[PDB]
């Protein structure tokens, strides 16, 4: 199979990988980090988000994997060399995680593993708040956050986000310090939404917005609206052992 | 069809009743209270789970209707007559929404259409939180919060927890107040858990608990094991008319 | 000095409360349980909300000291030899912590060290918040919890107050699950009250409460009013060494 | 007395200073924009924060009050007439509320009189929080605000904060969305200081800081460290009338 690994670009990680192609040049099973099948991400969660942003175009060709030296990973670096056996015999079965899709109209679009969030460039924050086309509330505060399952361990979780098993196809959005007085008023509670319903942010002023999908944080211009919805994408995993999602929940948050 | 009216048994609400009672009249369209297809509940929520837990037995044949004198309801009193004649030419659609199961082993077992919490008889409150036969946190604090879609609205949203379309078959666990210390630690985040995972309370010391289901609460003694479920039931509603959930939540919290 | 010594009743505390007044018997320095100058806690916080609520009346007369085997402890039982000596050469200076003064009207005072609570029997919890006469506030919810400063790291904490230093002579008022709808409000804010403000809360229904000072919870029934205010009377603590409260919240919480 | 007025600049407003001139016209009572007695604001708490920051060289020398056209308002424009004959014959007392101390150094101080805040210029946020000099805890998140009294129930109030009755003379600290887990450790709960405690900030990384100090938000480059205190100085208020805090607490946020 095709293969590709990117690295945190550290020694330890660097290392890791020369020591997996060299593992890999034992087995057929060649390097390819132009149509890779499989992704082999080592370094954190921030290498993985970087590895599936890199291969977004393709994610219905590729099985991604991670190695931590993580959410998204997965794997010591100790557990290397099982990895390029286990990997290479084709001993693993796939598991998909939903995504987030942010349409940005003046129409960009944009794919989120963790979230999209959005702020004003400084700037009071006041957005309107679409769902299916109904009117639900007028935002007023610092931002909002809109997270797959899968994010919601992230940057959610810090803004009292739900964290939901990555099964569930849906979105959550949360807010960020709203305003909540006799005047103005928000649900104050996060907002969990199934497939195929429509978020829908437009300006009230003020058509500049800071907006973020995972790591990548940029200016937008001249907004008239910002759409979420849970994408029709969905990113693959290749693994190879069981390591339950609530059990990757208590390994980082418990003990 | 087979039907009948629970009141909130206050004066507005019996004569709401028995007006429709004399407009059914006039259709075909029989009153009977041990094997309706149609429960139509007077009055508020309240009364609405009520009505729910009155004809348990009997979900699958049931098509549920609420009047608010409302998440359940749904008509204005004044829309009764409109109601009576739909509800007679059967110009309506259902919907349906899930239901948690709760085991109490010592086997008991409840249908909730809200939630079931568990707090103890006082007491502190510690128990083993086991997800999928994992275990998962001992939680030490008041108490917890199982909660259907549908009773995200209610318990559950006082306590921090999401808001979740009742399309998505989950259920969602919020904890009162934990104890967090450098010894003491729960996830102090919602956990939202797709259909056939299990989550277990299992007693530390202690075995006496008052467990709530709805409006229902009995204590419980000599427990060993309390166990949430998505139930493979739903309650089924008809309508009639367009009314979204998120529209609801707007009119029930912002305006 | 007289002096007596409170024991969580467990080997390692009975054999540890054994040693002391061994050790104090070298000096003079006699145990007295009925008027003591010095009231040692040896166990935990419970332990020690115990000793100070056996000798509530006499708390002006009397320095407080703590061993854990702790936020109103203090000293490692290994450093219990120390305790005697500095203890007995009188090389100690004072520390006073603000209480809180609970009034139960039908009248029935308490002092609390840590916080008083209200809920219901059982029951729906409903009450009107009244502020120095001004009514503030219809509460439905869980019910209420008042803290003094050194409180605020226990029950307080858990439902989302603040930590205030207990150089500050107020109390702390936090919401257990409040219902918060487009009917009903509250200010879902901690309160902080200073000295001489008085929070009063009188029943809507249903007059019957479960009423908590620090470990101590009794059902009053026929209640016509609870008033909070910040005691005219301090608890004293004996030391010896710089233990600041903030380095005691991080040793407690952070690491 | 000397006096001045400032306006949000709108219609109502400048035409309600015109009214208000012309009535002081007629007692002595001079305009003086340089060195006033009296500062009138009359617009919004923006308003009122502006003609703070305008004379806060002068707040020993300055008594303030706010029109609302608001927790520094106070007065209705209908009551201005009112206003002008009571201010005339000096029939007020006076009330003062503390502010805070902010110190950047690379020196440069500021006072607020609502909030100062950190964040970060984009960029994660990492600083280490010093209390009285002991290390407290190393923040990660998306920064942290330092609340006055009566800053509590701006910016502190939305994320999470407690109320404080404005006659305390404390600071308090709450978090922007914190990252907690196994690894990184924040108290994750509002801090409230008493006088002469100084809460300092320093750099991890990573030296620039967005800077807030009410409205006021400047990049500062290569700070040292933030400090924070409660400032010696003080704000003064004229009135006139009984209008209780816990009033216009439940005046803004209730009903
Ligand atoms: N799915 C998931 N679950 C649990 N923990 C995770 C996850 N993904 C990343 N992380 C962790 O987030 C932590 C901080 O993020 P980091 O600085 O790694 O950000 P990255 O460039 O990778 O990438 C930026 C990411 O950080 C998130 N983020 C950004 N700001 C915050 C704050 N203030 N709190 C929490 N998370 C944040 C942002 O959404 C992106 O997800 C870091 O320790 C990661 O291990
Ligand atoms: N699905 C849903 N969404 C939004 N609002 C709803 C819902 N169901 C009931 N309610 C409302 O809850 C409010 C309080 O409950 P109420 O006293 O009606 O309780 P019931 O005997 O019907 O029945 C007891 C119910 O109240 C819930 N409950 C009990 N205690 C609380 C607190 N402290 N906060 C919020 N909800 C609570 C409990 O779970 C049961 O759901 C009332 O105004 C209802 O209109
Ligand atoms: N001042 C202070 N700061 C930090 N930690 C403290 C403090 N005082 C006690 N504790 C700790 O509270 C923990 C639980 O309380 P515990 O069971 O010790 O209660 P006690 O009989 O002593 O006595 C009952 C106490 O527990 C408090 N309590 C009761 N329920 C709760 C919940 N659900 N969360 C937090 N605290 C609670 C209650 O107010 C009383 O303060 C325990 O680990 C103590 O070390
Ligand atoms: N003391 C006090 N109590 C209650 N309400 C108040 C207070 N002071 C201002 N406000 C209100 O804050 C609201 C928003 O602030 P606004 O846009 O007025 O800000 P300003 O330029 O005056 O000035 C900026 C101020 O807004 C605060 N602010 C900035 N962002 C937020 C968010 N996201 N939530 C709450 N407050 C914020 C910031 O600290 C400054 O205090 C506005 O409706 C004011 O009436």
């Amino acid at each position: 199979m095709k293969y590709m690994i990117t690295s945190k670009g550290d020694e330890k990680s660097d290392l890791l990988r020369l020591n997996m192609i060299a593992g890999f040049g034992e087995y057929d099973m060649e390097y390819d980090d132009v149509e890779p099948e499989i992704v082999i991400s080592i370094g954190g969660d921030g290498t993985f988000l970087s590895a599936f942003h890199q291969y977004e175009e393709r994610l219905d060709e590729i099985a991604f994997i991670g190695i931590h030296t993580g959410f998204y990973a997965d794997w010591r670096p100790a557990e290397a060399d099982k990895l390029v056996k286990l990997l290479a015999k084709g001993e693993y079965q796939k598991v998909s995680y939903p995504l987030l899709k942010t349409t940005v109209k003046y129409e960009a679009t944009y794919l989120a593993l963790n979230e999209s969030t959005v702020k004003s460039s400084g700037g009071p924050f006041v957005v309107d708040v679409v769902i299916n086309d109904i009117h639900f509330e007028r935002f007023r505060g610092d931002g909002l956050c809109m997270s797959t399952p899968s994010g919601t361990t992230a940057y959610n979780k810090s803004l009292g986000g739900a964290l939901m098993h990555p099964s569930i196809e849906a979105m959550q959005l949360t807010e960020m310090a709203s305003i909540n007085n006799r005047v103005y008023r928000t649900i104050g509670s996060p907002l969990v939404f199934p497939k195929h319903h429509v978020v829908s942010l437009q300006p009230v002023n003020d058509k500049d917005f800071q907006i973020s999908v995972d790591h990548l944080s940029i200016l937008h211009r001249d907004v008239q609206e910002i759409r979420y919805e849970v994408s029709a994408k969905k990113i693959h995993f290749a693994r190879f052992r069981s390591f339950p999602f609530w059990r990757r929940v208590h390994d980082s948050f418990i003990e």
